[PDB]
């Protein structure tokens, strides 16, 4: 079909997304960048969609975290979901689509801004949220591996699918894990969608950045990087360790699995055959910047290998001496 300004798309219903793309790129993503706002909106897709259980209830990706912010925003697990929700609300009100659609749309666009990023399939027509999500549906970093895999399993995800989704921590920081150091990223290149997250979580920890005693934090191998307790355990648990390691220096797999599982996540509580494919609206991501590497000063011996069938790949270390990682601006 051909839309108002001559831009085209497969299905005419998708035309409404064009002016919304333009607005959010300029006014939410600070000029189509891969910074905080993108990170924040990516997180939001999860906090929305994961509110779904065949036993416990919840409408999955339905925008209920926005429509029922008052309730959900005040779940312990949704700490710091405030700003994101409050930031997207004017766009939701102003524009032409449901909150469920907007949350996933912005997330997908946001990802497409990150170097090494991938186009996430996007479908239109989620109806307004019916009710709030029930409590206890959002995984926390201090949840054990069994609790995390059970919850994600209950939502519809296998163990390997969890690992694939955690590629999101490649473009991610923390504000509330250690409040003393807001904006501390989970890997060295928070503005690039790459495998550094899967590499650097496998390294032997060295120190606590910021303060030493926080719920859901373990020692990080790098100053200016934070390691979630959960990610640390997932890189090493027999259920997830080998798949985790398989992501290392494997950009095409990372892109493929992330796009596939994100689309599955975005469809939680929904029906693909009852939506319109609006995937061609999603822009083309910039190519990957940089190659897989150990941090400077590090070597293979600093990797705590935990995949029983397959050894950790050979990676070189960055030229020079050990160094920190700036908080996310
Ligand atoms: C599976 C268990 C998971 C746990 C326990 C977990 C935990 C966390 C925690 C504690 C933070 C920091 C929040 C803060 O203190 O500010 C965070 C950030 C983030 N999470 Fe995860 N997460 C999980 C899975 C996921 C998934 C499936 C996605 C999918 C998109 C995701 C996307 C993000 C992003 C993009 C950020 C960065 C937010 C920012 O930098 O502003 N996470 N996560
Ligand atoms: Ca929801
Ligand atoms: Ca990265």
């Amino acid at each position: 079909a051909t839309c108002a300004d001559g831009r085209t798309t497969a299905n005419a219903a998708c035309c409404v997304l064009f002016p919304i793309l333009d607005d959010i790129q300029e006014n939410l993503f600070d000029g189509a960048q891969c910074g905080e706002e993108v990170h924040e909106s990516l997180r939001l897709t999860f906090h929305d969609a994961i509110g779904f259980s065949p036993t416990l209830g919840g409408g999955g990706a339905d925008g209920s975290i926005i429509t029922f912010d008052t309730i959900e925003t005040n779940f312990p697990a949704n700490a710091g979901i405030d700003e994101i929700v409050s930031a997207q609300k004017p766009f939701v009100a102003k524009h032409n689509i449901s909150a469920g659609d907007f949350i996933q749309f912005a997330g997908a666009v946001g990802v497409s801004n990150c170097p090494g990023g991938v186009r996430i399939p996007f479908f239109l027509g989620r109806p307004d949220a019916v009710a709030a999500s029930p409590d206890h549906l959002v995984p926390e970093p201090f949840d054990s591996v069994d609790t995390i895999l059970a919850r994600m399993g209950d939502a519809g995800f296998s163990a390997v699918e969890v690992v694939w989704l955690l590629a999101s921590h490649s473009i991610a920081a923390a504000d509330k894990v250690d409040p003393s150091i807001p904006g501390t990223p989970f890997d060295s290149t928070p503005g690039v969608f790459d495998s550094q997250f899967f590499i650097e979580t496998q390294l032997k920890g060295r120190l606590f950045p910021g303060t030493p005693d926080n719920k859901g934090e373990v020692q990080s191998p790098l100053q200016g990087e934070i390691r979630l307790q959960s990610d640390h355990l997932l890189a090493r648990d027999p259920q997830t360790a080998c798949e985790w390691q398989s992501m290392v220096n494997n950009q095409p797999k990372i892109q493929n699995r992330f796009a596939g599982t994100m689309s599955k996540m975005a469809l939680l509580g929904q029906d693909k055959s009852k939506l319109i494919d609006c995937s061609d609206i999603i822009p083309t991501p910039p190519a990957l910047v940089g190659a897989a590497h150990l941090p400077a000063g590090f070597s293979l011996s600093d990797v705590e290998q935990a995949c029983a069938e397959t050894p950790f790949p050979a990676l070189t270390a960055d030229p020079g001496p050990v160094t920190s990682v700036p908080p996310v601006p």
